[PDB]
């Protein structure tokens, strides 16, 4: 059996339930073709410049992407409509508010733009955190997903040019004897489309056959307020942080968060007041 | 049995195995009276004019601590000795890179000065982390510690002013029906003394019974870089910052951080950068 299909507006209360029961949904229209041409022409030149993952440059390589692939994130100071659009997503919000109500506050532990090259391989079948979060390996095997991903489609997803497989169920599986290509489903889909997966879907990038078709993609990974991001706000300039809500300026660590525990005292305070109260911190403020 | 009691110096190595099997330690001298002096004297007017735990003025009141007990954290621009001595401390970071190498990179999930006013009764036996963390209760119970706690004495601990209780080997204990005031012991402690617990170490401040006496600790709480900090740094001057070792920087959260995965991919890092290497972030450069 297929992915579930659901529309970002009608079935909006049944995705987060779907993605608890199957390990995957994919929403129709996430965003609007027009987010998806306005995010494409801002992080385009990113793309082009973007050196290799695993760069003798960088002092963070990314050993694990393939060369030819090129991953952008912090795109807050790059992307209007990723800082506006995407960071105030009713869809997004009302999701992870079904997602992590058991935890409390969460934010973006990585929005990042992939651009996967004609002949790109099948990424190994995976679960995701592997690399940056350890400790989500020591949860019980029936903990509450502590982070899930959009994977939204910035150009088209075929069978052909490498849409993303996934085993459904296979985010409530302990024994991976059973993991392989033959038990995977795929998520085609248009631009605009996400495919939602937890952090313990079973899942990889599929083998780009067509050798002519380059495919890109947002990964939006929303993770509780108690998981340190994969990616740093910190050197986003304040006028760009000012610009923003208050939701967004929370989502990018620029604001205290709070745990869902009943006498809850907070994440990132300030002698009990919150970043916002004591920086000063503006919102809203135009450019 | 009593509390375990290591040198600072002498015993380094048996600090952390003494408190992965007992739950607790005190490290004697682990802050020499120089830097417990220069830190009071620092701390001694925030102390002061520091507002009740759940002032109505606070938008993260703390409901739990004692309407009498004064909490100040953020100590990084408030103490020179806090930010160079206790940040850079030999026993502390042999202590950390012991405890959490499983893990990877750890930092400051709270330093925080507490004083305690006379009559201050006893805490509820607890574990700590239980009012910011609910992730923490969800580990398996077999999981190493994600975050220990250093209760330094700023002030004597006595038996009389309300010196710390702890249950050794409750840091172990899944079924707490055992868990009473009979099964504890007492860190008794000259100033510069340090009570190390685990965040599953059943503990609780002692009842101050002379009615005259302050108690004052400084309570560290060093956790994995993979789990928020209690406390913001971000609001911390530039120029205070740059003054610090690039290691005391790390732990306020100025840096990108390391998981222990063989392939890391790192924590609060920009396209493939450090923040230190991405802001040109300085260390060392005297104010
Ligand atoms: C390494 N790696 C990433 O870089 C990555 C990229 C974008 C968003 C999340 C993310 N995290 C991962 O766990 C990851 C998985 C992964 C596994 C196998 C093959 C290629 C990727
Ligand atoms: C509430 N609470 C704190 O505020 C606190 C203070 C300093 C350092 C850590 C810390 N975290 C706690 O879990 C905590 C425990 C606690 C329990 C029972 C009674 C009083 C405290
Ligand atoms: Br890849
Ligand atoms: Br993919
Ligand atoms: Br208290
Ligand atoms: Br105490
Ligand atoms: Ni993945
Ligand atoms: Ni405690």
């Amino acid at each position: 059996s297929q992915i579930p299909r659901l529309s970002a507006i009608n079935d909006l209360h049944k995705i987060w339930p779907t993605v608890e029961e199957h390990g995957a949904a994919i929403i129709e229209s996430f965003l609007s073709l027009d987010i998806v041409r306005r995010l494409n022409e801002e992080v385009d030149p990113f793309v082009k410049i973007e050196p290799i993952p695993a760069a003798k440059t960088k002092d963070h390589p990314n050993h694990i992407l393939s060369t030819t692939t090129r991953l952008v994130n912090v795109l807050a100071p790059i992307s209007k409509a990723y800082r506006e659009d995407v960071l105030n997503s009713k869809v997004l919000h009302r999701i992870c508010s079904d997602a992590f109500h058991v935890y409390g506050d969460y934010w973006v532990l990585m929005g990042a733009v992939m651009e996967l090259a004609p002949s790109n391989p099948a990424q190994p079948l995976h679960r995701d955190m592997r690399f940056s979060h350890p400790i989500v390996e020591y949860l019980k095997p029936d903990a509450p997903a502590t982070s899930i991903n959009f994977l939204v489609a910035l150009s088209p997803f075929t069978a052909e040019n490498g849409a993303t497989h996934v085993i459904l169920g296979s985010h409530k599986w302990q024994n991976l004897s059973n993991v392989s290509m033959d038990a995977t489903v795929r998520a085609l889909m248009n631009p605009g489309d996400a495919l939602l997966i937890t952090d313990s879907t079973i899942h990889c990038g599929g083998a780009e056959t067509t050798g002519t078709e380059t495919r890109r993609l947002l990964t939006i990974t929303m993770g509780i307020s108690q998981l340190t991001p994969l990616e740093s706000n910190l050197a986003v300039p304040r006028p760009v942080i000012e610009s923003l809500t208050p939701l967004a300026q929370r989502l990018l660590g620029w604001a205290s968060q709070r745990s869902a525990a009943p006498r809850d005292i907070g994440l990132l305070t300030i002698r009990g007041n919150s970043i916002e109260k004591t920086m000063n911190l503006k919102a809203e403020q135009p450019l």
